[PDB]
């Protein structure tokens, strides 16, 4: 069918464009993770966007950025499902992409993957990361 609004938001937040996802858009997606229907659509689209290679690395990098944000500020179900699909996060630590100009863009995906896995496996730390992230999200909504 047509994409749901939640799916459209995830695709925009992970678009193959030279700009990272805005905090405002990620915050909207985070709220939608509490919606039982939207949650599954959101997660599925993120896993799909992470499934890419080489020159399409921005899809992957931005999808990881969004996943990190949702792990920290969305429903606790996000982190739960990421832990259950840990392998799919771990594989990204080996992603490679050096462009035609010889510049290593893939090292960025590898670095973010490494720190994303650490965030998911360090259980005591996740509690503190969520508290700080949620406070940051609250301030975002209370500022222009």
């Amino acid at each position: 069918h047509n994409y749901s609004e939640a799916e459209i938001k995830v695709r925009e937040a992970t678009s193959n464009d030279p700009w990272g996802p805005s905090s405002s858009l990620m915050s909207e997606i985070a709220d939608l993770t509490y919606n039982v229907v939207a949650f599954s659509e959101i997660m599925s689209m993120i896993w799909k966007r992470l499934n890419d290679h080489g020159k399409n690395w921005r899809h992957v990098y931005k999808a990881m950025t969004l996943m990190e944000y949702l792990i920290k500020t969305g429903s606790e179900r996000v982190s739960q499902q990421c832990k259950e699909n840990m392998y799919a996060v771990q594989t990204l630590k080996d992603f490679q992409y050096v462009d035609r100009d010889g510049k290593d863009q893939g090292v960025n995906v590898r670095e973010k993957a490494k720190q994303l896995v650490a965030l998911l496996r360090d259980e005591d730390r996740l509690r503190e990361e969520r508290a700080h992230a949620l406070k940051t999200k609250e301030k975002l909504a209370q500022t222009a």
